[PDB]
C-alpha cells in the first residue's frame, strides 16, 4: 500500500482507454508488465495530439516530432486537448514519471518509437494514403513500430528470444494486420469523422469520392473494395503465424495471439458483408478451443479462412487474389 | 508450393468441415499424411455411398479401392455424389500419397484395403446384433482409429504405444461413429438407411421406422437410451487413449471430436427430440476448454453427470446407465 | 474397482454439483483423498446444520468428529437434512478414509478437528465483527483450503511451498465462503441462519432480516456493496497462491471455482436481484487453465465491477481502491 | 548507461567473494543485489574510518539512508581503501534511483537499521552472546533479510523466502560469525575486538593475550566454543536453502555458505588460527549442499577432543543437524 | 529422537563414504537407508568375527532378520571394531520397526537372502569367475537391488527401478568388484581372501605371493585381468542411472560409482595396489550430480585405462574389448 | 554394435582429446551424429594441412570432400599427416555417415561443402585484416558451430530456435578457434603457418616470426593482448547463445569448451610464456549450470582486467570490452 500511487493511476487510465488490450497487458510476467502499459500510455497520448483536429498543422508537427523528447521534460503537459482521451496528456507528468522508473533498457526502445512515429505521423498530417504502398508506409509508423518496440521490449526482458526483437519484418506484419483490419472495420465511422485512411489507388477504382461508399447505390462498388482491401490485409497472415510460433512465454502469447485471433475473426465477419458500409459488425470446433497455444491457434484461423473461402463469391474481382492468399496460409 | 498438394487441401476443407481445421493445425509430417488419409478415406467412402453404381461395380471398387493409390492415373468419372471431384482428380491425390514417407503409405493403405473389404461385406446386410454393430463400426470408424494412431506413432510425435493399443484406438472411432448414428437416426431413416442394430430395436417396435410414430415415442426413447448406454461403455477407452498423447496438436485433434461426441450424447439422453428432427447440444465447464487431459477428464465427468441426472428409474437399461457411468466416475 | 469406494464417488456426485468433476480429474492419490476430505467435510457440515440436534448434543459431536474417522462402526442415524446419507453410511466413507495413505489421514483428521472446535464454537451466537466474519470463515473454509494445500504438498504433485503457504491457502478459502455467503443473502434468511456480519449490517439496518423488505433495497444493496468490496481484499493472495501451482490438475481444481466465484461477485455487486433471489453469471478466447488467462479474466471482472461504482455508494472509494491495488500489482 | 558500468567496476574492484555470483543473477536482481552491495560498502568504509570523529560518524551512519536521495551528496573525506564509491556516490544513488521503487524500499530500509546499529556499537565492544548475535544483526543478518526481500520482490522466489527474516538472520549471521573468528588475528593486530568478551573473559584477562604462544591452550578452547556457537545457525542456513528454487539465486546463497562451512572445519581445534565424496559434486543443487555439509561436520565431530571444555555441545549440535531432515 | 539421533551417529562412525549422501536422501528414503546400512553393518560385523564358531556363526547370519523383530536381541561376544551397532542393535531394531512395513519387507528380505549366501561361502573360497559374481552378489548386488526397491517403494523413483534387478545387481557388483580388487593387500595381510582362484591361480600358486615383491609383474597382470572383468558391469551402471528422476537418489548413486571408477583408473596396471594405498582435463569443469556430466567423467576414466594398456599384457584385447563397446554403446 | 561404429569412435578417441568424452556423453541420435560430423572435419583438416599435395591437387580434394561422402570406395592413402588412419579408412566413417538420418547428413555435407570451398580460398594468401581473420575462422570455426546447431535442433533435443542462431552460433567457432590460433602462435610458428592477421602484427614487427626472438618480447606481448582483446568481444554472443540451451548434454557439450577457451584466454593474457612453450568461488562450481558458466566467466573477465597494463596499446579497448561483459 505504500507503493506507487502514480503507477496506480497509469493503471487506472490504461484500463479506462483500452477496452480491448488492458486485460493482457495486465497479465503480462514480471517487467514487461509496467513497460507495456507505459508504452500504451505514452501511444495513446501522441494518438491523440495526431486525432485532434483543433490543433493546426503547424502547430502539431512540432509536438509530434519532440514527443519522445517530453518523455524526459518531467512537468510537460498538454492542456488543449478536447479529445476524450485528453486525460492522458493532461496528467502526462504521471505517466512519464513511471516511464522514467522503468528499466533504461525499456525506455530506449520506447523512446526510440515514439520518435520515428511522431516524424511518420508528421509527414501523413498534410496528405491522404494514395497507393497500396503508402498504405503499408502509414500502417508501419501508427501501428507496424509498435509491433517492432513490443518484440524489442520482449526479448529486451529475455522473457523471450532474442530474435523475436531482431526479426523486424515479422514484427511489423503482426502490427500491419491489426491496423489495417481496424481501417476496413471503422470505414464508416471514420468517414463520418472526415477522416480517410482507406488507400486512394484502390477505391478510386470503384468511386470518384471515398465517401461514396456509404450511399445504398454504391453498395455493390463498396463491398468489392471492401473485398480487396480484406485480400490485402490477408496476406500478412503467413508472418503472423510464424511469428507467434516462435514466442515461448505464455503470458507474451496471450497477449500477441488473442488480438491477432480476434482481428482474423473481425475480417472473416466483415469480408463480403454489406453492414460494413450501414454500420458496425459483429461475431463450431473453435469454440472447443481458445487461442493460447499454438495448435489451437492455427486450428481457430484455418476454420476463418475456410468461413471467407466459402463466401468468395466468383463473381467478385478479388475472386481469385483471395482464394490463392488462403491456398497460400493453407499449405503452410 | 506444389500445385498437386495445395489442391489436397482445397479438398479438404471443402469436404471436411469438422475435421479440416484440427489437421491443418498437426505438427511436421503428421500434417500431409493425415490430410491425404482423410481425402482417400473420403473418396472410399464417396464410391461406398454412390447408389448409382451398381453392386456389380461397387464390391471390386472397395475391394480394390486401396491398389488404386498405386496406380498414377486410376480415376472415377462416373459418381454422382456432391464430393465426386476428389474421386475424378484422384491422381492429384495418389500422387501425393506417394509422396509421403513409406512408412505412412504403408499405414493409409492397409486400413483402406481393410475398410474396402468390410464395407463390401456390409453391401448386402443391415446391421443385426450389437457384436455386428461392432464390426461395422469398427470397418467405417474404428479402422479409421487405429490408423491414425499409427500414423502418430509412426511420426515419432507420440510413443509406440498408441499405434501399438489397437483396443483403444479402435474405440476412440467407434465412440464417434456410434454417437453420430445415434444421433442421425431421423435424417438416416429419412434417406432409406438404417445403422440402428436390429437386434436392439426389433425388441421395441416392428420397423425401425416406427420410432418415427409419435404413438412410439416411449419406445423410441428406450431404445435411444440402451444404444447410448452401450456407446458410454467406450469411454474409459477413451480417457485412456486422450491421457497417452504427449504432442499438444495431435491432442486437440482427438480430443476436441471425443468432447463434441460426448456432449451430444448429454444432449440426446432421453430426449425425444432425437425423433422429431436434430437435438439442442446443450457449469463448471463455462472455464474450460478441452485442450488439457485434466480439463477433458472434467468435462467429461460432467457430461456424464448430466446424463446421470436424467436416468428415469422407469427406464429399462436405467442400472446399466448407472453402472457403466459408476465405473467411469470411480475409475483412475 | 472396491465397493466402498465407488459408493463414495457415487456420494461425491450426489452432494457436489460444481467440485466432483475437478476432483475426479485430479492426479493420482490426490483423486481419492480430495474425494474422502470432502466427504467427511460434508458429514461434519450436515451434523452442524441440523437444527433438530440440541446444541449440547452437537457440541460433543463436531468436538469428536474427528475421532469418529477411527471408529469403523461409528454413523449417524438421527439427522433429517438432504445430505444425510453420507452420515448413515459412514463407515463405508471412513473405510475409505482408513485405506489413504497414512500422510493424507493426518491432514484430514487435523482439519476435521480443528473445524470441530470452531464450528462448536459459533453454535450460540452470530457473526459481529469483520474479524470475527474472517474467523468464522476460517473454521468452515480457511481450514479446508490449508488442508487441500497439504494434500497437495502431501502426495508430492505440488512443490512442498504450497502446503507451507498457510495465509494464502486461508484466503483461497475465506474469498468462495464470502462469495457464497454474499450470494445466498435470501436463501440463508428464510433458512434461520444469519451469515452477515453484524457490525456491518447493523449500520444499515435494524435486523439482517429487513434486506428483504422491498422498502430497504437501497439500504440493502449498499451492504451489499460493502460486503463483496471486503471479499475482493482476497484477491491479491488468490492470485499469488495460484501462480505457485505446477500440477496442471490442481491448478483447474484450484483457478476453476476461484475465477467462478469471481464471475459471481460481479454479477452480484450492486445487484438488486440479489435480495429478491438467485443472481446468474478476451474472455471467451480463452478459459481458466493457464495462469496468465486467469489474470486477464480476473481483470475483465474487476473492471466490470469498476465500471458500475456509484459515487453515491458509501463503499466507492474503498471499492476503487482494491480494485486499483489489483490491478496495479 | 556508462553509470551503470562503473557501478559494476566498482563491485568488481571491491567484492572477491561476491562480486561474480551477484553478476550471475538472473534479470532485475542483477541491478539490485549489485547496487545494495555497493551502498552497503560505502556504509562499511564510513564505518571503518578512524580518521573521522564520533561527533561526525554517528549522524553520517544514521543518515547514510538519507543520501541516496540526494544527488549530489559524497564524501571527500575518507583515507580507506575503497573511499572512491563514497568520492563517487553520485553515480552509485543514481542507479539506485533508477531501480525499481520495491527495490529502493528495502535497500534503504536495510541501510537506516544498519546504521543505527552501527553507530551504536562504536562506543563499546561485544560483551555477551546476545550482543554478538546483536551486532552480527546490524551487520550481516540485516543484509540476508535485505537480500531475501529483494529474492521475493523480485518474483524469482517464493514470498516466504523474504517472509521468513529469522532464517534469512540466520544466513547472515552465520557468514558474520564465520569471519569472525577466522579473523582473529587481523583484528587484534589491527585494533578491533569481535569475539564477546563473557566468552574470552573466562579464559584470560585481555582478548590480545590469545596471540602469545603460552596461552595457545586456552585460545583454541575459546575458538572451539565460538565454532559450536555458530553451528547453531546451520540448521537455518539448510532450511533457507532448501526452499530456493532458481539456480541464479542458489548458487548465490549456496556456495558463500558452504565455503563458511568449510572454514570453520578448518579452523576447529586448530591452532594456526592464533598464528572425499566431495571431491566429485560441488554447490549448485541442495541434495549436494548437504551432503557437503554433512561431510564437514563429520570432520569437525571426528577431532572434538574429549577435553576440550564444549566437546559434549559441539557433539549435540552437529547430531542435531543430522538427524534433522 | 534419541535412538534415531543413535542411529545416525552410528552411520557417521562406520560410515566414511555414504553417511553424507544418505543423510542427503529425501523424505522417507533417509531413515529407511540409514537404518538398512545399519543392519546390514551388524550383519557384516558378525560374519566377520573370526572369534565366533562356525557352529555358532552359521545361526547368527541365517537368523539376523528375525532378530529386527526381537526388541531386546544383541550380540555381546563380538571383538570387531563396529560392535557397537550389535551391542546396541536393540535401538537399531526399534528405527527399524517405526519404518513403513513396505520398507521393513525390503530390508527383512536382503537380510534372510544375504545371510544364507554369507553362511554358505563360511566354509570355501571363491573358485571360478561366476562364483566371485555370486559371492559379490550376496555381499553387494542384494544391497543394489534391495536400495532400488526402496527407492521405488518410496515412490520418488518409478517401478522399474526397483524391477530391474538385473541392472540394480550390477550397481553393487561394480562397487564390491572395485574394493575387492583395490583392497587386496590389507584383506591378503587380514588373512582374507576375495579373488577368484581359477583367475589367480593361472599366475601364481597362492594368492598371498602377489604380495611378495619376486611376483609383482604377475601380480598386476591379474590385476588387470579383473579390472577387465569389473569394467563389463559398467554399461549397466550408466543404464541404471539414466533411469533415476530424483536428484537426491541420483547423488547417492552416482557418486560411489563413480569413486570406484576413478578408482579402477588408478589401480590399472598399477604396482601400487600391491605395495599400499592408491590415491585417487575437460573433467575438471564437471562434478557427478547430472547424467551427461557423469558420462563423460567415465569416457575419460576409460580412456585413462585404455592408454595405459600394454601391448604384451594377457588380457589387452578383453581390455580395449569393453572399453570399446562402452564407447559405442549409445 | 557395429564394428564399423566403434571403429569410428575409436578414431574419435585417438584424434580427439578434449572432444570426445562430451561427444559420447549426447542424448540418443545427437551422439553418433555428432561423432561423425567430428570424424569428416577430421579429415577435411587433415588433407589441407598436409603440405606434401599440390594446390592443384588440394584445391579439388578439398572442393569435392563433401561428395566422398556419398562414394562408398573413396579413400586417401598419399598423406603423411598423424591423423591419415581416418583418410585412409574413410570408407568406414562414410559407410555410418550414410547410416545418420537424412536431416543430419544434410547438414554435415552443407558445412563440408562451405568449408572445403572457403579453405581452398586461403591456400595461397594469407590472414590479412582483423575482417579476413573473421573470415578465414568462419570457415575452418564458424561453420562448424552452425552446423552443430543445425544439428541439434535437427536432432529437437533443443528448440528450433538455437539451430536458426546462426550469427552466434558462428561466434561460438570462432571464439574458440581465435583462442587455439592466439595461444598456438610458437607452435605454428615452428610449423610453417601464420595464422595472426598481418594487419595486426606488422605493425609491431616486420615478421610475424619476429616475436619469436627474444629483442622482441615486449612487442610480442603487445600484440598478443591486441588479439585476445579481440577475441573478447564474442563473449556476449557466447553468453547468449548458451542462455538458449535447454537440454543438459547439449549444455555441457557447448559450455565446457567455451569456459576453457576463456580460461586459455585469461592464462595468455599479458604473458610471455606464450611466446616459448605452453600454457575460490570458481573452484566451488562446474560449467554445467548456466549461472555457474557466468559467474566463472565473470571471475576470468576479472583475472585480465586486473592486470591491465594502462600502458598496453589495448588496454583501453580490453577494459571497454569486460565493462560491456559485466554490464550485459
Ligand atoms: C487450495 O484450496 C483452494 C480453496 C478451496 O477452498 C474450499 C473451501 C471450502 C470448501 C468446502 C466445503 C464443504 O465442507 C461445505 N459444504 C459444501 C462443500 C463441502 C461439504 C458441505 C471447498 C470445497 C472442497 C472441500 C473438500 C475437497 C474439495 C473441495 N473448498
Ligand atoms: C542402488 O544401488 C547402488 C549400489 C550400491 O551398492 C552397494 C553395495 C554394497 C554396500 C555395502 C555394504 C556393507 O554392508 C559392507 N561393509 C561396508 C559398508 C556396509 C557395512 C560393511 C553399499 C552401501 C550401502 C548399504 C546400505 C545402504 C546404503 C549404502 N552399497
Amino acid at each position: 500500500d505504500s507503493l506507487s500511487s502514480s503507477l496506480k493511476t497509469c493503471y487506472k487510465y490504461l484500463n479506462q482507454t483500452s477496452r480491448s488490450f488492458a486485460a493482457v497487458i495486465q497479465a503480462l510476467d514480471g517487467e514487461m508488465r509496467n513497460a507495456v502499459c507505459i508504452f500504451y500510455l505514452v501511444l495513446r497520448a501522441l494518438d491523440t495530439l495526431e486525432d485532434d483536429m483543433t490543433i493546426s498543422v503547424e502547430k502539431k508537427v512540432p509536438l509530434l516530432h519532440n514527443f519522445h523528447s517530453f518523455l524526459y521534460q518531467p512537468d510537460w503537459r498538454f492542456m488543449e486537448s478536447k479529445e476524450k482521451d485528453r486525460q492522458v496528456l493532461e496528467d502526462f507528468p504521471t505517466i512519464s514519471l513511471e516511464f522514467r522508473n522503468l528499466a533504461e533498457k525499456y525506455q530506449t526502445v520506447i523512446a526510440d518509437i515514439c520518435r520515428r512515429m511522431g516524424i511518420g505521423m508528421a509527414e501523413f498530417l498534410d496528405k491522404h494514403v494514395t497507393s497500396e504502398q503508402e498504405w503499408d508506409k502509414y500502417c508501419h509508423y501508427v501501428a507496424g513500430l509498435v509491433g517492432i518496440g513490443l518484440s524489442r521490449l520482449f526479448s529486451a526482458s529475455e522473457f523471450e528470444d532474442p530474435l523475436v526483437g531482431e526479426d523486424t519484418e515479422r514484427a511489423n506484419s503482426m502490427g500491419l494486420f491489426l491496423q489495417k483490419t481496424n481501417i476496413i472495420r471503422d470505414y464508416l465511422e471514420d468517414q463520418q469523422g472526415g477522416r480517410e485512411f482507406w488507400p486512394q489507388e484502390v477505391w478510386s477504382r470503384y468511386v470518384k469520392k471515398l465517401g461514396d461508399f456509404a450511399l445504398p447505390e454504391n453498395i455493390d462498388l463498396a463491398v468489392q473494395c471492401l473485398n480487396e482491401l480484406i485480400t490485402n490485409a490477408l496476406h500478412h497472415i503467413p508472418d503472423v503465424i510464424t511469428y507467434l510460433s516462435r514466442l515461448r512465454n505464455q503470458s507474451v502469447f496471450n497477449f500477441c495471439a488473442i488480438p491477432q485471433v480476434m482481428a482474423i475473426a473481425t475480417l472473416a465477419a466483415c469480408y463480403n458483408n454489406q453492414q460494413v458500409f450501414k454500420g458496425a459488425v459483429l461475431i463450431a470446433v473453435t469454440l472447443m478451443m481458445d487461442a493460447t497455444n499454438m495448435p489451437a491457434v492455427k486450428a481457430i484461423i484455418y476454420q476463418y479462412m475456410e468461413e471467407i473461402y466459402h463466401r468468395i463469391p466468383d463473381s467478385n474481382p478479388s475472386s481469385s487474389k483471395t482464394r490463392q492468399i488462403i491456398s497460400t496460409i493453407r499449405t503452410q
